[PDB]
């Protein structure tokens, strides 16, 4: 029920979801692993992991109590190895759409070091296990050992909506399109973008959502668009409090969040 326009919009981004996002998470190898001011950043800082292995065994990592040092950052490698696998997918899928490639480049650049994280966790939401509060990567799992922490709120409250994989990657055009950051100069047009990708989603609610749990499903989805980027907001400056003291992001991390490798 939707225009043409609408229906090449949508194929476009599942096509580009499908050839960008590795949900087996087969590709991601050669990570690292834990061995075997600060007041803010204990408070800012777990996760226990599990490895299957190609043979059936199973390695299980329980992380250690807090006790006022290092220990807090053993996990932060690994998640910095993690992180940089999914960047890598988000650009390569920014990279595949041509409403993205037919930008100037300082502003793709800028629209990517504004969306990166956002569409990590969207991504991420779609292997969460809300059931057992696992992220499901392929041979990987990352379990918690309660909500108010906003971005855990967040992945709660997005798995309950039940969403179709066309409504998570118009979630993620919707946010990497985004006229509102830092370094876009073709805000005009960027907001022109965002808004055929918003009026697109609500149309594809409207033709296949007709039930009436699905009232007001568009007006959510954005509500929580838009607390996605405040929890960015806040989560770059977890981020950048952290490394200040442990450095541990990678060379995509830091292009990615300003880090410029000059003190
Ligand atoms: C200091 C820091 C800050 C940022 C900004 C990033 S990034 O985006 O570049 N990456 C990333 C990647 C995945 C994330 C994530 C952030 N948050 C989340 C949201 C879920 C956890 C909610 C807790 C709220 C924040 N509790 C923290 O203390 C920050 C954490 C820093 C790192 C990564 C992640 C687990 C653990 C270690 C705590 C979040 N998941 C989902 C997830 C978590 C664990 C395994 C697989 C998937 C990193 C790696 C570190």
């Amino acid at each position: 029920g939707l225009t043409e326009e609408q229906r090449m919009m949508i194929r476009e981004l599942m096509d580009a979801q499908m050839k960008t996002f590795d949900t087996t998470f087969s590709h991601f190898k050669n990570f690292r692993l834990p061995g075997v001011k600060w007041s803010q950043v204990r408070k800012d800082l777990k996760v226990s992991l599990q490895l299957r292995g190609e043979d059936g065994s199973v390695w299980n990592y329980k992380p250690p109590a807090d006790s006022g040092g290092k220990e807090i950052f053993s996990l932060l490698p690994h998640m910095a190895d993690m992180s940089t696998y999914m960047f890598k997918g988000i650009i390569s899928f920014a990279k595949v759409i041509s409403y993205f490639r037919d930008l100037p480049i300082e502003d793709q650049i800028s629209l990517l070091k504004g969306a990166a994280f956002e569409l990590c966790q969207l991504r991420f939401n779609t292997v969460f296990n809300a059931e057992t509060g696992t992220w499901e990567c392929g041979r990987l799992s990352y379990c918690l050992e309660l909500l108010l922490e906003p971005m855990l709120k967040f992945h709660y409250m997005l798995k309950k909506l039940q969403l179709h994989e066309e409504e998570y990657v118009l979630m993620q055009a919707i946010s990497l399109f985004s006229p509102d950051r830092p370094g876009v100069l073709q805000h005009r047009v960027v907001d022109q973008l965002q808004e055929q990708f918003a009026i697109t989603l609500k149309s594809y609610i409207e033709c296949n959502r007709p039930q009436p749990a699905h009232r007001f499903l568009f007006l959510k989805i954005m509500a929580m668009l838009t607390e996605l980027r405040s929890i960015n907001a806040q989560h770059t400056q977890r981020l950048l409090r952290i490394q200040d003291i442990h450095p541990f992001a990678t060379p995509l991390m830091q292009e990615l969040f300003g880090i410029t490798g000059s003190l």
